[PDB]
This record gives C-alpha cells, structure tokens and sequence, in this order.
C-alpha cells in the first residue's frame, strides 16, 4: 500500500460497475532556473515589411503572443485519459458500459530521494559524483480552494507521462496576467484593395494597464508541507459533482426521426441496401404522386409535400460558420465551432483530402504520451514527435455539408403552376456558407465523448453570469470547484555565500518522488438491442492494410511504441 | 419605529455579512386630473414629406407611438440603487463583498397628512390658505398576486428621489395596452435607388383589433385600503429567491485560459511588463519554429501551431451585429447585445470618440435622481438634466473588435508550401461585421452587475416558454412572482355640486405621507488573493485633473450636488 | 503544521475583527568572525584642519561614535510591519479597521540544516564541495526577562526580510557599552568671529570610566538549548499589554474646534467650496461689524472680536524650534519635534522643495526590505539601495508654520482708537522661529500611526521616573516588559588542533533554519459616517502620471519589484 500500485479492477454489484483506477508513477524533479516570480511578456514579433508586395498571412496565424507569470513552482497534473488506463483498460470499459460518471479521486506522494551534485575537473572534466542529502526537503502545496488560476496541462500535451514503468516530468506552474489588450494588423480594413501604398499596416497594437494588475503567489495563499525522505502527504478523499456522460454515438440526423412514410416491398426483385437500390416505392394517397397527410412547413401549392418539409421535433447539430477567428481583449482566437464529422463529400479538391471534415482537430504528442519515438514518414535528424488526425466521429449525427445548404424565400405558390429556382440561388447559397449560424432552441447539439489517451478527463467551469453548456476539452464539467491542483517544489539548498542580489547562489541538487493516485468510476452495464452483432472499433484507417499502425502498439528490440486513439464513445445507439 | 429612518448597519455573523438598508422619504401626492381610467395613442407623427429629397431617418428613430392605459393611482416604486444606500454605503459593500444576495423586502406608509387649498381673489388674487381635512383619506393597494402589468419605473428615471433630506413625488401608474399592429416606414425596400418618385412611402402603418382588448382596473382585481391621519399602513415580509450576484470583474479573454507556453527569460536585459518588450522567448520543439505539443483545430499542414488555434474550454463573449432593429408587432426597437467594454481602438473617428465601445448606455436624470441641477458645459435658459456614459467596463472580458473579425475556408493546406490570403478576406470581414452571430453553446457571457445610483436592483421574469437567461435592467431576477407593486391615491373630494358628465367637480386638495422601508442583503466577505494592493475605483474620468467632477460630490451654498456612477462590480478577479 | 504556513486570515465574530498573522522565513545562518566578546569603540573621526579657513560642519554632523559590546549571537528580529503582511493584507486592515490592538505572538524555529565546507585546490582551486553534517547543533537563546539591552533592529533596516518566497539572513547581536562623555567640538563658543586664529578647537573630547563598566553575556544569563536535525524550538505564547490605536487621521486644527459663527447664505450667487469664493457673509450684531458675543481672550477695547481670538478647549499641536541637537554624555543628537505634516508653502525656496515639511524622516532600506534592486534616477555601478520620505501626512492636524508666528504685547487697548503692529514684530518673530517651545497642558498631539512595510510595530518603554508618553519609532509600547528578544548561534566546531590563543581554529560551516511565527491582532470595524465616497490613498506622488511608481508594485522578468509606503491611518475622522 505504501509503494508502487497501477492496476484496474472492474466489479459489478447492483448491475452497476465500479472501475477503481490505481496509477503509479516515479517523478523526476529539477529546481527551477530561480526562486522569483516573474512575470513577462513573450511573443511579440515583427514581421518583415512588405509594402510593394502584400501582408503575410503567415504572420497573423502564428501569434504566440502572451503575458505570464512564471513560478518556482510545479504542477503534478493527473488530468488525462492515458494516465488513468492501459489501451486494454480504455476498451474493457468501453465494450462494458453504456455510460460513465466521475465518483472519487485520492493522490499522495512519497518516497522522496533528493540527490546533489558535485562535478571535479579531472581529465579535461565530465565527471560527477551523486550523493544523497539526508536532510532535503520537498516542499508539496494543494490548492483546496482553486484559489490560483487553473491550467489544466493536457491541452499541452504535457502531464504525467502515459507508460507506467517509465519515469515522468511535472511541468512548471505558470499562469496568463490578462492585464493588456493586444490586437495584431489593427484596421484591416483600412488597406485599399491590394498595395496601393503599403499593405502592412502598424503591425500589432499592444496597451498594459497597471489598474488591472492581479499577482498570486502560492507562499500568501496555501499552507505548504516539508517532505523528507520517510514522510508522505495525502490529498485526502475528493468527491465529483457531475453528471454521468454516455458512452455511446449515434448516426442518426433530421431526416431519420419519427416515423418514415409507409412503402410497399417490391416482390418481383431482390435487392440489400448496400446495392443503394430501391427496394421499396410508396403508397401515395389515391395513386396522386407526392400527396401524403402530415404535418409540413409552408402553405398548401396544391398539396404536394415530401419527407423533406416533414415538421420534424428538433433539430440536429446546426449550420455555423467554419474558420472565423474573432478579436477578443488578448488576441484573435479561433472560435471552432460544432463538433461533426464528415468524410467522402465528392468535390472541391476532389478525393485527395476532401475538406477539412468540418471543425477538425489535432493532438500532437511526444515519446511519453503514446508518440513512437519516430516521425511517420509521409537541423534535426527526422523528428521524434507524433501527431494524430482527431476528426470528430461521435459527433456524426449533427454534421452539415456546408456547401450544400439552399435559401428559398416564397417556398409556396398560390397555385400548382410551377416550380423554378431562383437564378440567385446558387450565389445566395456561397454567402450563406460564410455567413450563416443556423442556432436555435430546437437543436440539439451532441459532443465528442471521452478521448483515449491524450483528452482531458475533467475541467473547471467558468465564474459568469451566462454559463456555456459544452466544453472543447473535456466531459466531464464540475459543478462545485474542481479538485485542487498539487504543486511541487525542491527547497532552495544554498550555498556558504550568500547572494544579496537577484538570483541565490545554490548547490545543484535534483531528486525524484512517487505520485500515486486513485480515480474510481461508476457506470451502467451495456445494454444493446440489436440483432446483428456489434463492431466497436472505428476502421478505415487501421495497419490492417499497409497502414502498419497495429505492428507498432507492442515495444521493438529498443522498447520503443506508440498508443492509438480510441473514442469512448464507439457503439452506435438510437436517439429519439 | 413609528418615525424616520435612513440607515444601514453592516454586521459579519458567520463569515456572511448581513446589509440592512432603512430607507424613509416624504411623499408629496397630488391628485390626478380625472378620476377616470383613460385609454388612448399617443406619438402619431407625420414627417414633412421630401419626396424629391429623401426619407427622413430622424422620423425613423424618434417614433414615441404607443398605446396606453392611464389610471388615476400612482405607484411608490423603490426599485432602484440610490433609494436605499448613500454613495458611501455602496462602496463599503462594494470594497467588503465578494457576492450579495437579496434576502428580504418590507415597506410601510404612514402620517398621512392632506390640506386643501382655498384661493380668494383680493388685489388681484394670489393668495392661497391651507387647510387640514382631518376627515379625508388616502387610498393604498398592494398587489401581491401580480395581477396588473409590471412597470418598474426607475428604467425611465422616475422612482423614490435619490436624496434622504428632500421631499419627492410618486409616479402616476399607466400601462401598455398591446391590442394594435404599428409599423413605421412599411415596404422600406419599394422606393427604388434614391428618389425615383417618391422616397417617403406610406410613413407608418397602423391597425387596431378589438380581439385583443385587455382592461384591468385595480378595484376590481385588489381590496383597497383607507388611510386618515393616524392610521398606518404595512405590506407584511416579502423573500426574495434569486441567485448570488458577483461583485468581481474579470479581465481575461479566451487566449488566456488555461496554460500559458513554457518560456526562458531573457537573462541579459531586464524589461517591465509596462515597457512592451519581450522578456522571455518561447522554447519550441527542437528549435523548430512553431512546433508546439497540443491540441489545436484544424489540419496538419507541417505542424506549425500557435496560441491562435490553440483549442480553448469555452468562448468568451461573442461577436454580435451592433445597431440592429428589428420590427415587432408595436414597433421597431433597438435590440441591444452582449455587454462589452471597448476603449482605445486607433482608427475609424480616430482618437475623438473611437467608437460607441460596443454597445453603449447612456443614463438621463434630474436634480432629486442625483443630477446636479445644471447640465454639465460640453427657449429654457441652459437645462437642468445630467447625463452619464455607462460603457459596460465590468463586462470587459468578452468584448470583441467588430472590425478585426478574419474569415479564412482552408485553414490546413495538403503541404508546407505558403499560407497567403485569399483576396477577398478584406471584403469578407466588411461583410461579417454586420451579419455576424457568433453565438453557440460554447460561450461564456457576462452581464454588467449593480450600477449605482440608478440601475434597478430586481426584476420580474416574462412567463413564457423559452426563458431569456439574462436581462439587461437588473442584476436580480425573482424565479417566483416579484415584490408587490404599491400604488397609492387620494381618496375622491367632492363638491356640494354634483356632475353627471365626465370629469368631477373637486374641492382642490393635496398631501404628503412618509414612505419607510427596510431591506436586507446577505453577502460574502471578499477575498482577495493577489500580492499588490487593489484598485476598486475606474480611474481615467475622475475630476482629479480638471474634470472638477468629484469637486461636485457634496453640497454648495445652494445645496446642489451631484451622485457618481459606481459599478459594483469593482474588483479583478480570475474567471477559470 | 510542522511547515512552511505564511498566511492571513481576517475573521469577524462579535463586531470586532481578529487578524491572524502567519509568517515563515528561510533563514540562512554563517558563523561569527570569533566566539568571543568583543568591546571596542568605533567611529573616533579626526578632521582636516582648517584653522585658516572654518570649522567643518560635515565634521560635525557625521559622528559615528559609539562604544559597543560585540557578541558571537544572532539576532532573529520579527519586529516590523513588513515582515507580518503583504502589501494587500496591509490595505485590508487599514479599510476594514477603525483601530487595532496587539493580541499575542507566538513564534518558534525548526528545519535545522547545517553544512561543512570543504575546498580543494585543483585547476587553481575554486572547487567547493558541501556535506551534511548530522550532529552539528545550533543554539537557541531566548531572553524572557529582557536581562539584556533591547536593541530593536528595524530602525537600522535589518530584519527578517519582507518577501515570504526569498531567503533572509538575521543580524549580528551588539549593544552599546556606555561608560563614556564624548563630545564633538568642545568650547564652540571659544572661537572669536572667524577665523581669528585656528578655527578647528579640539576637534572631540573622550573619557572612559570604569565605574561604568556593565559587561553582559547570554550564557551567564539565560538557559540555552540545542537543536540538532529534528529539534523544534517554541517561545510559548506571549500576550501583549498595550492600548489600542487609531486607524484614523484627523485633519483639523484649533480653528475647527467647536461651533462656526452663524452665517447667512448669498442667495443671489452660487459657489462651490473649491472655488475660494465667500458663500455667505457672518451676521454680527446689530449690524456692528466685528461685535460677536463671545467667551474671548483678552480685554475689551470697544468689544471688537474674531474667530481668531475665540477661546478654544484645547490647543492642537505645538510650536517647537525645529533642527536643535542637545549634546548628552555620549555625543550630540537631534531632538525632533512633534509630527507635523506640511505642503506648499509659498516662500523660501519658492516652489522646489518648499520646506522640510516641518519634522521630515526618511526611510533607507535595501533589495530584501522592498527596495527594487536599483536607486530610482533622480566605485560601484550605479547604487542599489532606495529611499522614501515619510512627510507624517497622518499627524497634518497640529502641524504649525513656523514663519507665521505673530507676537504681541498689548494686545488689548484702553480704547477703540488705532490697532498697528509695533515696529519690531518682524524681528520678533525670526527670533520666536527659533527659540518657542509652546507647549503646554492644553496641547493634544497626535503621532503618525503604523507604517508599512518599514515601520517597528511594538516598542519597550524605558525604565524611569518620569515615563515619555510618545514615541518616535513605534505605535505600540508595552507596559510590562516586551516579548523576549530570540537569539541564535551555531555551535562552535573544532577541528583537531586546539588552539590556546584568542581565536579558534573551526571547521567552515554554515546552515540554515525555518523562523514561523503567529501574530494576533484585535480590532474594531470601521465606521464612516460621511456621505461622499472615501478615498483611502495617499495622492500626488503616485505613479499615475508619469511617476512609473505602481508600474514597480509586481515582479519584472528578473524577479525584482519594489513596495510602496502605506500609512495605518489613511480615513478622515474628526478629532472633538
């Protein structure tokens, strides 16, 4: 109990299953380049000035820009699927339960071992010796209250690695000052069409203002423990508020809800859906083509409606514009928009990538969160760095093909003379792809579930007046505050000589540390209806064809692999 | 108790803070001039018509056009800010809490004291005597089920004077009577070009529909109660159930949530975040610009990322089209947006005004709603109201710059090649600025909190089937029926003569009685985390230099002063 | 709780405010020049004579002279305000507070860590290597009868260090040793005009008695303890005897006592405060100009008397001669005076500096006190040390101008006939600029109260007959003895060879120790019964315009920021 623990066990009671997740894992810790706080700006560039030419597009997507403040300090961060779970332990509670919910979460740390660091320079140096320093302390901080600012680190890719049998780095603390407005190409709009002059404008805009200085520190606000080699600290038990999340996705959109028209079977002929044939034609009323008794938008052309004006409940997923990047305060942002998926839409850059899939994603990770230590083919030597293709396929019932949408403004006629397009359709159509949210209260919108092994597992919400009701990162959304974030540091271990200046003067010193935690999970047992059996693994992009994905999920003769993605949500189930 | 009572008593129990506010003011009553309910339009205008010219967009916006019930009751509304604290009273709770909540109502009228006035003409007249009726009455009702249409007046500047010491007048009750269909320029899209013919069409449209006819009197709906001079009357004990109202702001946008990149300071220079510069650079992937670890929208095009793409929980505000009226069944009508707080955008009207600052408010008052009785420098002799600029400061964090707003449609690229702007992304913001929604379920609003003195501190929801979740006037929204609306009349005085036409023949006769009142607010004490002292006020527009606002503050030889504005709102705070 | 806690906590029970200081401090430690007792005498400054020119002023004003006993003991001093809250917590009480109190004070030491140095010369030398040493002790003294001289540390600067995250360093312990008369300039009234002869005297005169000698030790006087690696050391629980202090300043002065004459308003005209304009006129009797009825100083010369006149209850603040150095036995020191706090004196040195402001002090403190590492712009590389003027704004009520003082002999006359200055009340005042002391019985004064961060926060009064009543440094002054003062020493360690002589042969050895100590204040919520908004900060030297002052308050990219002066009485109250 009081040493290495990372195993699942899966139990079922009540025909509930309780999935107790034990995670290990050895920190490797260094102190930080000083003991301040500092706090600056980074990121500001100056592009190269074209004025005969044109303003760089490039320039205006790479904006790093930021302000900071950068702590002694770091974060032990659990926060992320591939902590949690083995890829045998994400699929065992996927095929098991139709859904999941956050129940309790336990941390502690121990077995500090703080070393220091003595280099002679014998034979042209490159010689060190290690030696223990029994009376090294660390120093551990939790922040019951979420009184700091809260950044969770999967989004950066950076958090306790993913291979329990492999040492892990903690990332350092550090926090965004939202004091300034930064704004880059201000007035856009004041270049005249292309070059008349210059086409570079001022660059950036860039304004600090002292009124809205906020700086936290950990030593004002948290109690901190001291850690010798056979103390331990515990968190203690946190407890979840939230809503459980589905496990399932469903293909399902408008045009499939309630009851489809009643149609004869052909005898004569035979035929499967595959073969995209009818099989089937339907009962109109008195033979009259395209009569049918519903309930249909629009006013009465001579009755004639169809399973497309067919009044529906709600609708699913909505039409929003893709790639606009608003100008917030800090910067321009993009604003994404509704998870969907799309592939196989014949046109534009016809078969090669199709289009962007609607609002794609992408993580990109390194060896110790799943990255195979190599680049996959199609200055450094190569790169080590692995990224995958998230496209959003849980998300298919509400996708759009926004190419496609049609505006009619009178859709009834006060007779059955005729009906014609509009020649303006086609233009109206290309403005309204840019220009159209399609939102309203009868949507119904549905996420990305749970993402293996880069998501993040849980967030905090934000303090507002209006309370957004979906999150980019995470399922799981915290009512009351989230659990509180652990920092780590090494004592400061001075040297003889003191330093009255900025940076103290510090025997080299870095130790490792055990973190071990407890995530328990409560979910449903999977019930499925259906005749045929089921498949729960997204294909098409699998090694099984020249892809040679699944050859490396299992180390090489250097003990090198990779870890590929796995949606929780991966059986398909009716809504409505 | 029976007597005068302006006072508030702050007291901190169980780490709450409780906030009593005594209000008490005297309430001079005349008589209305008729008796009668009255139902009738008014503000009906018919331009000058230019036909040769143009249509006229001052006739546009200046439409008063309603119709209306006028009742011969008035109401005693105390719904606002300035009646129940003093300037000093909202900046203690404003500077001790961190959140308020309101608790309980209670209200009482008493020393009902009316005279009438006898006028004898001697040396030309001008000569008044006052008498006491001892017998006459004072008519109060209280509407505690909410049956008559809900008019919170302080919307329109007139509620409770501001000042405890001077005398004040009610409101006279009157509602709108929403039978009728009003349109003002109908078929603005027939005039062709500019003065083809005619560019002033039909000017308005009108139609009024007997089906619609709501009439409500209050003495058939309330029992009324008859005051004379001893008698007093009380409302009982009102409970507010509504949500905690912040008295933070926040400074922060969507690029900074979450964590920042990881930086190396700059160890040759030393730089102040004031000073603009870069103090640290970002370490990238090995050395290769722009190779981040994340997660990010968009496709691979060589895994070049920035904080731009960088994919956030939640969006903050939102782009909205500012200046849009839409027409409703009783008329056109500015339909406001998202609070924001913009300031310092170099272009457009340059440095004059720069622009409204998003959607802007303006608040108009007279000499006992805290106006100074002269208008303030840059037929009547000068004019006796003020005015102030509410711009929307605590709601900063989700302001956007209309102008800045980019569009691209193929963010990723199949190669590494180039990224260049297409050519119509100039004209395609020009075009998204004015039909833009951004909205979407990822967003995170926050509304403008308490505005002293003349925001309305509660409001009642419209029974309907979608529920709006923010409301422009009031911090407070009751889930359940609102306070009671109080309304109040002299009892009729007739004549020996008596009329059997319209209007009765009344002896002239007038009154004042003492309005009390009690409030009660629970309340949070604030904590605040940072390092460096805290700036509760919004500086740049004091009379510190020669604005010789806060030389206004207290009384001159006259006694005229003048009432700041203060948001309540007045302290930094991180939201996530 | 055995750790590092540096927190605030601000808790409000019965209408009073407890404030709970938490503080903790690194404490890195070196061992003394000797283990012995050092008695000597320092500073003895020979001048270059002039006897052709004048004597030396600079001479004069810069003894350093002092004898002192010198002890191998560490002082840990806590006894500042800097040392107990951050910049915020300080604000926090000043607006909560309308005064405190000092509760008791707890404070114990542990986390012993001590090292020997070791240095091998290879590569010509410069090779340090460090090792725990397990049994190496350090000493604990705590003197709780105050047998030794008490010799608070703030006033020259040297306390624990003011920032919880940095490491501090105590001081060494030393007091003085007078047995001796020393004076500087003897016979000063012995040089005839200039110049005449030799304008250099004596220079200084000295003589030591050894009856005086009082040669104290700690290890005489007090038990000591020994704490090795996983020793604690606790001081037990002190509780402090003192009257509460104000929050408040007062701005008011003799003429403000009391009731203002009756006045009448001009009706005709209007006229703000600011504009230095008569708003009303008095009403004297009878229309008799100047004729009050009074109780007045002085007799009756026709029964003409003014406001100045007017007999007050008290007098507030007094006259004193400012800058006049008595000579005691040990050396010639400045007196002071009473604080006062002056501005814009038109005058003198015209608008530059103006005066002194009556009794001027400065601050001088360095990086690890809250000075930013550089000397503010306007042989070593600049300067790193920074100053601030503390002007005694709190104490501006009894400040007095000493040019304006008016004599008069025969203030009253036989008759109405003529009033005129005699012809040497100029004179007679140059000499009363100099030579007043006004004191007397009906004198109130009032002390500048806490001053952040620099100021001692407690005080011992001296052992005599006749008690002070006031003190310069410190608002708070014990009645019984004050907390004990905490000494610290490591243990001497020998190397093989003893040495018989004077100073001993030690290993090199140095370590460092955790200080955590616990103050409680008790105060009183402040009430403020003005109408107008507070403003609770001292103006016209911020870093508002162009003063670059708040833009110091937070760290820059090395870490350095600077902390701003803070008065404990920053609200307007009247004083009677």
């Amino acid at each position: 109990t009081g040493g290495f623990n990372n195993t699942t066990e899966f139990k079922v009671i009540n025909n509930e299953v309780y999935i107790t997740c034990h995670a290990t894992r050895m920190v490797h810790i260094n102190q930080a380049d000083t003991d301040e706080y500092l706090i600056f700006n980074a990121g500001r560039t100056t592009d190269t000035k074209t004025h005969q030419q044109k303003l760089n597009l490039e320039f205006f997507v790479y904006d790093d820009f930021h302000q900071q403040v950068m702590t002694p300090w770091y974060i032990v961060d659990s926060n992320a699927w591939g902590v949690w779970m083995s890829p045998k332990d994400f699929q065992q509670m996927k095929t098991l339960c139709s859904e999941i919910s956050l129940v309790t979460l336990e941390q502690e740390i121990d077995n500090v071992t703080i070393k220091t660091v003595t280099e002679t320079n014998q034979g042209n140096a490159s010689t060190k010796q290690f030696n223990n320093d029994l009376t090294a302390s660390l120093q551990v901080a939790l922040d019951t209250n979420n009184i700091l600012p809260y950044t969770p680190a999967a989004p950066l890719g950076e958090t306790l690695g993913f291979v329990p049998w492999r040492a892990t780095k903690p990332t350092q603390y550090r926090y965004y000052h939202p004091c300034y407005i930064y704004n880059r190409y201000p007035n856009i709009q004041k270049v005249a069409t292309e070059t008349l002059t210059w086409d570079a404008v001022q660059d950036d805009y860039l304004s600090v203002d002292e009124q809205y200085f906020n700086f936290i520190t950990i030593e004002n606000n948290i109690p901190i423990n001291i850690l010798r080699t056979g103390d331990n600290f515990h968190t203690g038990l946190y407890e979840f508020n939230s809503k459980p999340c589905k496990l399932t996705l469903s293909y399902q959109s408008t045009r499939c809800l309630g009851l489809p028209p009643l149609c004869k079977p052909k005898t004569d002929t035979t035929h499967k859906v595959t073969s995209k044939e009818n099989g089937a034609d339907l009962i109109y009323i008195q033979g009259q083509d395209n009569t049918r008794l519903g309930h249909f938008w629009g006013e009465e052309r001579g009755k004639k409606n169809a399973e497309m004006n067919r009044i529906r409940p709600y609708n699913i997923g909505y039409q929003y514009p893709e790639w606009i990047i608003p100008a917030g305060l800090q910067g321009s942002y993009f604003a994404g928009g509704p998870r969907q998926w799309s592939d196989t839409t014949k046109g534009a850059g016809t078969h090669s990538q199709h289009l962007q899939q609607n609002f794609s994603t992408r993580y990109i990770y390194d060896r110790n969160h799943g990255g195979d230590n190599e680049v996959d083919l199609l200055p450094i030597h190569h790169s080590k760095i692995d990224s995958w293709e998230e496209e959003g396929w849980p998300a298919a019932s509400g996708t759009h093909f926004e190419d496609e949408v049609i505006y009619l403004d009178y859709f009834n006629f006060s007779g059955e003379q005729e009906l014609n397009f509009p020649h303006e359709v086609l233009d109206d159509a290309a403005q309204m792809k840019k220009l159209l949210n399609s939102y309203q209260p009868t949507v119904a919108q549905d996420n990305v579930g749970p993402v293996y092994p880069w998501g993040q597992i849980w967030d905090k919400k934000p303090h507002m007046d209006h309370k957004p009701s979906m999150n980019n990162n995470a399922p799981f959304v915290c009512k009351n505050n989230p659990p509180g974030q652990l920092f780590v540091k090494l004592t400061e271990n001075l040297t003889d000589t003191f330093n009255y200046d900025e940076n103290p003067d510090r025997i080299k010193t870095y130790g490792y540390f055990t973190w071990r935690g407890k995530l328990v999970l409560k979910g449903k047992l999977s019930q499925v209806t259906c005749w045929n059996p089921v498949k729960r693994e997204l294909i098409g992009e699998p090694g099984v064809f020249t892809k040679d994905k699944y050859h490396k999920q299992i180390p090489n003769n250097k003990g090198n692999f990779e870890i590929g993605l796995q949606y929780g949500r991966s059986t398909i189930k009716y809504i409505y």
